[PDB]
């Protein structure tokens, strides 16, 4: 029920995905341990996600947050980074596979920053590394991450560890905004699948310096 579009590195929906994802890159307080050393990605391929479905729940959610808020549903695109890829192009967001071990509740997180998602593509805290040579920064496996559409729609600014099963009351998302001796880079929370739409599907690399 899922078809991949590969995207021609000569369109400028190819140049504007890559452009987005190698200007996001920031070096994390980890040294890059999870993430591995890098400073700019190898793009292999960028394929468009569709399923007409998980479209169709996507913006019927996107209909019910628009209407709770203002009628501006605030789509942002933004990245993710997850072992199970395939599950989530296939079936979609699911808040029951949420990060317990996260910062602000068991939810579904996005990093502004790719390099903060890459953090993530082999498992929490870079887990176990790529599949073949047990490194978590192999530069030769090719690896996966998701640029996705969010619907944040009112949402809720806290730098604190509030851990929370749902969204505040009259919200839809959790934003959590840089703070000095926090969180170095912001991140996005939504406890809804619904709000979230894996539009693009970026299979890359990481480059040794
Ligand atoms: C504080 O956590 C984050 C902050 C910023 C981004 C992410 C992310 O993209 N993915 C995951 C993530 C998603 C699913 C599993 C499973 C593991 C990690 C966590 C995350
Ligand atoms: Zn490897």
């Amino acid at each position: 029920g899922t078809i991949l579009l590969d995207l021609a590195p000569e369109d400028k929906e190819y140049q504007s995905v890559e452009e987005e994802m190698q200007s996001t890159i920031r070096e994390h307080r980890d040294g890059g341990n999870a993430g591995g050393i890098f400073n700019r990605y190898n793009v292999i391929r960028i394929q468009k996600v569709v399923n007409k479905k998980l479209r169709e729940r996507f913006c019927h959610r996107q209909k019910e947050v628009s209407e709770e808020n203002h009628n501006h549903h605030n789509e942002r695109m933004l990245f993710h980074g997850s072992p199970f890829i395939n599950a989530i192009i296939h079936k979609g967001f699911d808040e029951r596979h949420a990060y317990i071990g996260g910062m602000f509740g068991a939810g579904i997180y996005f990093a502004e920053n790719s390099s903060k998602s890459n953090q993530y593509v082999y498992g929490i805290g870079g887990g176990t590394g790529c599949p073949t040579h047990k490194d978590r920064s192999c530069y030769i496996c090719h690896r996966q991450m998701l640029f996705c559409r969010v619907t944040l729609g009112k949402s809720f600014l806290q730098f604190s560890t509030i851990k929370m099963a749902h969204a505040p009351p009259g919200h839809h998302s959790v934003i959590g905004r840089p703070s000095v001796n926090g969180l170095a880079y912001a991140e996005y929370v939504i406890y809804r699948g619904e709000q979230a739409y894996p539009e693009y599907l970026i299979t890359y690399q990481i480059m040794k310096p």
